C-alpha cells in the first residue's frame, strides 16, 4: 500500500506491521510522540516530525506530548523553566510544517483519575521491569531515584490517555513501549526511528555533548559542525554525514567538482551515494560540503517561520 | 539546477552540458524527436517520450516529427500506408500525456526552400559519411539504395528546420546529430537516450524482432512477455528487466514476497535493487512479477485511452 510503504521508509521497526495495515483501514486514527522539552531542536527531533508528518498524510490526527513534567521526574530542572522550553519546542515544530494538537503533560498528567491510572499500573509493574526500560532514558545518578520508575508508568498512561492507535518514538523508547502492549487493554502499534550517530561519531545525537545539528542554526553554524564532523573516507556505519544524508537530503542531488578530480557527480539516489563513498569515488569533505549546503537548503524553510 | 537534473536523468550522453546550461537561460526554447512511424508502439519509443516531456516541465516547447518520408526512404513500405501509422502514433503519444506541436514530414519536406536546403546540405556530405551515419538505422540491404544516403540529409535539415536548440534520440541517432552539429550554422544540443535491450536479450527492442512491451499489450501478454524474458539471477548487463525497473519504474517500491523467502522487500531506489539483484537477495521470478505488474499499473492510462 502507497501508505504504507510511506511509513515504513526510514523506521527502525514496526510493531507490529500487520496491526498497522489494520490501522490504516479505520476511518479514524490517530497517532502520539512525546519529548522531553529540549534547549535545542536537532535533526533527531526533526526526523521524528517527519515520520509524524507521514502519518498526517496518510489521514492520522497527531498529537505532540511535551512531557514537562516527565523531564522534571528525570532531573532535567524546574517545571516552570522546562515549559519555557517546551513552549519553544512547540514552535519549532509547527515551523517543520506539523499541524497537530500540542499538549503539556502536566495540564493532564495530575488531575484525579489519570493519576489513580499511573498507580494501577504501578500495581501492574516490577521494578525490574520498570528499571529495564529507563536505561537508554535516565539522566546518570550514582543513586537512582524513585522518580525514575514511575517515568515509564507516566509514559504509558499517556499512550492509554491519549487514545491513539499508533505510538511513535525513537528506538531507546522500545521497552517502555513494549510495555504498554502488556498492560494496557488495547495494543497499541508502535512505530520506532532509528538513533542517530552525533556529529563526532561517539553516541547518538543530544542537546548534551554539542555533536549536532540544530534545525534553527544558520549557514554559518552549520557548516563549521559539518566541517569537522567525523567522516572517515569509504566508511559508511557509524558516519553521522551519511546518515544525514540518507534521511533528510533531496535526491536527486549534484556534486560540482572540476573535471581534474572526475567532474560534477549527479547521484540520483543515496544508495548511489553510498556506493561512491564506498569506493572512495568521493573525497569525505566534498562530502560534507555538498550536505552541508543541501542541508542548509533544507532547513532554511523552518528558520525563517521562526 | 534541478531542471538541468531531471533532463539528464537517465541520458546515455548530452552534446554537450556546458551548451545545454546555456539554453536553459533562454526565454523560449524548443526541442524535437523524430520516429519513423511505427505499427507498435513500445518501451523504447516511451522511453524517449519520457524524455521529451522532461524537457516540456523545464521550459522547452516540443515537436514531434513523424518522420513517413524518412520512413518511407527506409524501406517501410508505402507512403500512403506510413501517413496512417503516423496518426495512430500521434495518439500513442497524446495517451502518454505529451502535449506537442505534431508534425507531419512530408507536408514540410517537400516545400522548395525545404528541398534546396536537402540539396545545400548534400553538397557538404560525404557518401562515406552519411553511409556511415546509417549504420545503425538503414534497414539491411545488399544492395545499398541512394535513398539510404538522402535519409540522414533529410534528418539534419529537419533540425534546421524546426529551429530547435535541442535535438533528441536514441544513442543509434548520434553520428546523424553530430553531422548536424558539423553542418549546421548553429551548433544544436544533442540528447541522447539509451538502447532498450529487448526481451529475448538478444538485441534492441524492436517490433520487427518480436521482442518487445508495445504500451497497448494487455495485462495478459505483458505477463506472459515478461515471465520468459531474458533475466539470469545475478546479472545486471543486458537484462531487459533490470533496464525496465531502471527507466520505468517508480521507487520506493516493495516488492511482495512470502514470508519464507525473507518477506516483503522495501527498494527504496533502482541501485538498491540493483544490490540486491547482483548479490542473488532477489530471484528473477519475484523481479519479474513485480515489473510486469508494475508496469501493468504504468501502461494502464495509455491503454484505454486508445
Ligand atoms: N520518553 C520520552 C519522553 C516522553 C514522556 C515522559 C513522561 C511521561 C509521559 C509521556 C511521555 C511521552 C514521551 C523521551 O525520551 O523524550
Ligand atoms: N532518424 C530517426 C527518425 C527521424 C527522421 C527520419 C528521416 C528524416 C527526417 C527527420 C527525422 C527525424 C527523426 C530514426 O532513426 O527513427
Ligand atoms: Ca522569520
Amino acid at each position: 500500500m502507497d501508505e504504507f510503504e510511506m511509513i515504513k521508509r526510514n523506521t527502525s521497526e514496526i510493531i507490529s506491521e500487520e496491526e498497522l495495515r489494520e490501522v490504516l483501514k479505520k476511518d479514524e486514527k490517530s497517532a502520539g510522540i512525546g519529548f522531553e522539552p529540549s534547549g535545542k531542536i536537532h535533526l533527531g527531533h526533526y526526523l521524528q516530525i517527519k515520520k509524524m508528518i507521514d502519518l498526517q498524510n496518510a489521514g492520522f490526527d497527531i498529537i505532540i506530548w511535551l512531557a514537562d513534567l516527565g523531564a522534571y521526574l528525570n532531573q532535567k530542572g524546574e517545571l516552570d523553566e522546562i515549559r519555557k522550553i517546551g513552549d519553544y519546542n512547540k514552535k519549532v515544530f509547527e515551523a517543520m510544517g506539523l499541524k497537530a494538537k500540542y499538549v503539556y503533560g502536566s495540564e493532564h498528567n495530575l488531575d484525579k483519575d489519570y493519576t489513580l491510572n499511573v498507580y494501577r499500573l504501578a500495581l501492574k509493574t516490577t521494578l525490574k521491569r520498570a528499571r529495564r526500560s529507563m536505561e537508554l532514558i535516565a539522566r546518570e545518578d550514582e543513586n537512582p531515584k524513585v522518580a525514575e520508575v514511575i517515568y515509564p508508568i507516566m509514559q504509558v498512561n499517556a499512550i492509554h490517555y491519549n487514545g491513539v492507535d499508533v505510538a511513535v518514538g525513537g528506538m531507546e523508547q522500545r521497552k517502555i513501549h513494549m510495555l504498554a502492549r502488556e498492560l494496557l487493554p488495547k495494543k497499541v502499534v508502535c512505530i520506532h526511528n532509528p538513533v542517530l550517530t552525533g556529529l563526532d561519531g561517539e553516541g547518538k545525537m543530544s542537546s548534551s555533548k554539542g555533536n549536532f545539528i540544530a534545525v534553527d542554526d544558520s549557514p554559518e553554524e552549520i557548516r563549521a559542525k559539518i566541517k569537522k564532523a567525523y567522516c572517515p573516507a569509504g566508511v559508511v556505519e557509524g558516519n553521522p554525514i551519511m546518515e544525514i544524508a540518507k534521511y533528510f537530503l533531496e535526491y536527486p542531488l549534484t556534486i560540482k567538482r572540476p573535471e581534474k578530480f572526475g567532474g560534477d557527480l549527479t547521484v540520483n539516489s543515496y544508495e548511489e551515494l553510498e556506493s561512491l563513498f564506498k569506493n572512495k569515488e568521493l573525497h569525505p569533505m566534498r562530502l560534507k560540503n555538498a550536505v552541508a549546503e543541501e542541508l542548509i537548503k533544507i532547513l532554511e524553510p523552518i528558520r525563517k517561520r521562526l
